[PDB]
DNA sequence: TCTAAGAACTCTGATGTCAGTAGATTACACT
């Protein structure tokens, strides 16, 4: 960090009261942020996905696919439906 | 011709004491 030591330029409140209001205002916004991000993580937990092969595009079907690109999804389904 | 008022002692039960233990309350503090 040797070039960046400007970051040690700082000053601090002396009202412990105002500083507590900063942490109360941060604390209420955090309490809402916690609830809404949990509610979003509920929605997105059910809906998250991943793709096991990469795809090309063109005027024709890209027939010359690697063995890898069939065997990876063939396992990825068998991993997942009995 | 005797029946209670006055002792006396021990014992029981509460109140306050000390030392030590540990919990919950209250301050202190985050940039």
């Amino acid at each position: 960090g040797r070039t960046d030591l400007l970051r040690l330029r700082r000053r601090f409140m002396r009202d412990q009261e105002k500083l507590s209001l900063m942490y109360a205002r941060k604390g209420v916004a955090e309490q809402k942020r916690e609830k809404e991000i949990k509610s979003e993580l509920k929605m997105k937990q059910d809906a998250q996905v991943v793709l096991y092969r990469s795809y090309r595009h063109g005027d024709l079907p890209d027939i010359q696919i690697k063995h890898s690109s069939l065997i990876t999804p063939l396992q990825a389904v068998a991993q997942r439906d009995p």
